[PDB]
């Protein structure tokens, strides 16, 4: 009645070490949808202890249904594949203790520049190089590409118009009155809420996807019925909404460490995103059976030195503290080695301070950068007397009113950290998480 050709044709030798297999699977094709399990029952059919990575929670949910039914230990008892957040991963590298020796790593939306995806990015490689595994990077934009306007599915209408920028009493069209299919991203969450707000005083309700808060609205994007999507880069890794149109005025807000007098991170004011990233934003339509009508509004150009941005070094200083059996330090993937030119293992950390570091990290919640200064001070993970000795220049405040710590000790102190990062105050969800961290509660 039926021939096997159920399930795809998984071509050979992508399961053969020393070999990296670039899936430049387009969006909407059967990508985690089929072409995954098959090579996941292939591999566990091949007996091969397997490493599965998804970007962020909400993506490992896609994977846990389309493997529903697969032998996989998830975040019996003897299962030989794993499965967890590219984030999760990395920390345990960082760990003492060797991970398992895989023979085959899967790594979805492998184009994720966060610094963790950056730091797997290089591990995975270094060990199909090695001949101790095979590799295979799921992504439509492999980083090296800088094409804004890639082959797609579904027709896209590509074409620039004025996208405004904030709450505006008058002009504009095509956006207050529209189908309602269509996604919207924004440069910062202050902004975000502006444009948000201006599309309900009009005639639309939509969802505001917050940089911290994916795993929570994502899952209404299904069908909660709305006319528009507000997002922030976030949305890049794994997003599908209802829309047959996006507005894309390519901006973003970007980590840079400044050097003049203290070293501080700075989030540099709205920039225009890389081209991979302006492909990804537009990739959220043309991926559809049929449909024909999906267009593509974006405002400005891209740019491609998107060396000056944090994450490069801060990748770097996890890649210098992985535990690797030989010792000698994993390189960063052959097109991403050009970002930072710094000497292999300067921030390689003594096993102490990089206990420290990575629980800064893991339950304390801090980026990179932070962390490392942090741990590299000799400081101890509950000592957190730096949250309130820097400098004058570190106080911080919400309109004007400096900003005061109720420790759980019973003292009421002035927020002022000795390292400043603004990736801890810039939100007020992330500035309320750094309080509890300051009061002593984490």
């Amino acid at each position: 009645m039926a021939s096997i050709e159920d399930n795809p044709e998984i071509e050979d030798d992508i399961f053969r070490k020393k070999r990296l297999t670039i899936m430049d699977l387009h969006p909407g094709a059967g990508k985690t949808k089929r072409y995954l399990p098959a090579i996941v029952r292939e591999a566990i059919k091949r007996g091969l202890r397997t490493l599965i990575l998804a970007p962020t929670r909400v993506v490992a949910a896609e994977m846990e249904e389309a493997l529903r039914g697969l032998p996989i230990r998830y975040q019996t008892g003897r299962e030989i594949v794993d499965l967890m957040c590219h984030a999760t991963f990395t920390m345990r590298l960082l760990s003492p203790i060797r991970v398992p020796n895989y023979n085959l790593i899967i790594m979805d939306e492998a184009h994720f520049t966060d610094p963790a995806s950056i730091a797997a990015r290089g591990y995975i490689s270094t060990r199909v190089e090695m001949g101790e595994a095979a590799g295979i990077f799921m992504t439509a934009t492999p980083p090296g590409s800088r094409d804004p306007f890639p082959q797609s599915n579904a027709p896209i209408m590509d074409e620039e118009r004025e996208i405004p920028e904030r709450s505006w009493n008058s002009g504009h069209e095509w956006v207050t009155d529209f189908k309602g299919k269509t996604v919207w991203f924004v440069p910062s969450i202050k902004a975000g809420n502006d444009i948000a707000a201006c599309l309900r005083k009009n005639g639309k309700k939509v969802i505001q996807l917050s940089r911290k808060t994916f795993d929570s609205e994502y899952i209404k994007t299904r069908t909660n019925d709305w006319d528009f999507v507000v997002t922030t880069d976030i949305s890049e890794m794994g997003a599908n909404f209802k829309a047959e149109r996006v507005i894309d005025p390519r901006r973003c807000m970007k980590p840079v460490i400044l050097t003049d007098g203290e070293e501080r991170v700075i989030l540099a004011g709205p920039m225009p995103v890389t081209h991979s990233s302006a492909a990804q934003r537009r990739g959220r339509v043309g991926r559809n059976p049929k449909n024909e009508n999906d267009q593509y509004i974006y405002m400005g150009e891209p740019l491609e030195n998107d060396e000056d941005c944090a994450h490069w070094k801060e990748a770097k200083m996890l890649l210098d503290n992985i535990n690797t059996p030989e010792g000698i330090i994993p390189s960063m993937f052959e097109p991403e080695r050009e970002k930072v030119d710094a000497i292999d293992g300067e921030y390689r950390l003594r096993g102490e301070a990089r206990k420290t570091f990575v629980d800064l990290m893991r339950r304390g919640d801090l980026p990179v950068w932070l962390a490392y200064r942090v741990a590299a001070e000799g400081i101890n993970y509950a000592d957190r007397r730096w949250c309130f000795d820097g400098v004058k220049n570190n106080q911080i405040l919400e309109e004007n009113v400096e900003v005061e710590i109720w420790t759980k000790e019973g003292e009421r102190k002035k927020l002022k950290p000795r390292w400043l990062d603004a990736r801890i105050y810039s939100d007020p969800l992330a500035l309320k998480e750094f309080k509890e961290f300051a009061a002593g509660r984490k």
